[PDB]
């Protein structure tokens, strides 16, 4: 009985030496690791190929050659902000032509997530933002990725699980936090928690719906502590303490107060770290000076995610190899991660215990 990717056991780890091998045969060894991801956004997940197929199928680019078409559309490249991606993200949009595409898209993120090696997929959309371009039905966006997720699922004979979380989001038209909050308690039994992101808002100001969702048995696990141009740390503040969120988006921030850093500890709250991202948003100075490397060393539960592997022309083995590379975290480092990923993961318990008895 074997199946393509031989995972890494963890008895198996001190006989693998990094400092031995080349790029390709590390990520040989990143592929290996059975990775639990839990911040990984849908609508902005695709290949390169995937992506330029979308664009010349609906002849939305002519003019366009591929690479240009990735130039145009990605931030492959990165850019100055939060901000700037932001508005990016909506011209991406484009693709979200109708209810088959949109399927495809769920369906070839999964599988790759499955080539990549990763076990335990977190994924999460905003129906509002997939909705908007062509003014889309919100319950047949839902249909399509359910239905694109659970084929794929079924064909890998579960070999990957995934579960669902609902975006509500802000930065673009038709955005409505509200409307994504009912949304996702209609469609509770799909959804494993629910988010904010986009722009960084101060959330506190919506005290009433995120209480709702999460006294209605959906925890919440949304974007702070990303955005470093904002003139303090009151989104941090406000998730922990008003949305008395289970898990942070980024979280990046807590790293520059000793009072958040303890809070986050105390409350067992695991911190979804996205590095590519933030360097290339410029939340981060650099991936030498990443704050994951001193939040992991100050006690801080934190995992690795790819966030949008689409936008950034990435996948999750890619942010693997540049802490490897740039921050020197180790096999054991990955491993402990990715349990408390497993740990804090809103995924069904039953289902967590046996991807614990299978791989860790
Ligand atoms: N704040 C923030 N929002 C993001 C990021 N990646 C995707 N999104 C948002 O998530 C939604 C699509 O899932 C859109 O509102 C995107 O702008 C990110 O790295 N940071």
């Amino acid at each position: 009985l074997q199946e393509p990717i031989d995972f890494l056991k963890k008895e198996e780890l001190k006989n693998i030496d990094l400092s031995q091998m080349s790029k390709k045969e590390r990520y040989k060894i990143w592929k290996r690791i059975p990775k639990c991801e839990l911040h990984c956004h849908l609508d902005l997940c695709f290949s390169a190929d995937f992506f330029v197929s979308c664009i010349r199928k609906y002849n939305l680019q002519p003019n366009l050659s591929d690479e240009e078409v990735l130039d145009y559309y990605l931030f492959a490249k990165g850019g100055k902000s939060l901000g700037e991606f932001v508005e990016k993200a909506i011209k991406v949009a484009d693709i979200f032509h109708d209810y088959e595409v949109i399927e495809d898209l769920a369906k070839h993120a999964v599988f790759n997530k499955y080539k990549e090696g990763v076990v335990l997929m977190e994924f999460r959309y905003s129906p509002t933002f997939v909705a908007f371009k062509y003014n889309l039905d919100i319950e047949l966006i839902h249909q399509a990725i359910v239905k694109g997720i659970k084929e794929v699922v079924e064909l890998l004979d579960h070999k990957i699980h995934v579960a669902l979380m609902c975006i509500g989001d802000t930065g673009h038209e038709a955005a409505n936090i509200k409307a994504s909050a009912d949304f996702c308690l209609k469609h509770k039994a799909d959804f494993v928690g629910f988010d904010h992101g986009g722009h960084e808002v101060d959330l506190k100001e919506y005290k009433e719906i995120f209480d709702y969702v999460r006294e209605s048995g959906v925890p919440l696990s949304v974007h702070a502590g990303e955005d470093v141009t904002l003139p303090n740390l009151n989104t941090l503040y406000s998730a922990i303490q008003v949305l008395k969120v289970e898990r942070i988006g980024h979280g990046i921030r807590v790293a520059e107060s000793q009072e958040l850093i303890d809070m986050v500890k105390e409350k067992n709250i695991l911190l979804e770290v996205c590095p590519i991202s933030n360097v290339l948003l410029k939340n981060a100075k650099s991936m030498d000076t990443h704050p994951i490397r001193q939040l992991y060393d100050a006690g801080v539960k934190v995992s690795v995610n790819s966030d949008d592997p689409g936008m950034f022309l990435t996948n999750i083995n890619d942010d693997y190899e540049e802490l490897y590379t740039h921050l020197n975290f180790t096999l054991e480092d990955f491993m402990k991660m990715n349990e408390w990923a497993l740990e804090k993961s809103f995924m069904d318990s039953n289902i967590k215990d046996k991807i614990k008895n299978l791989y860790f």
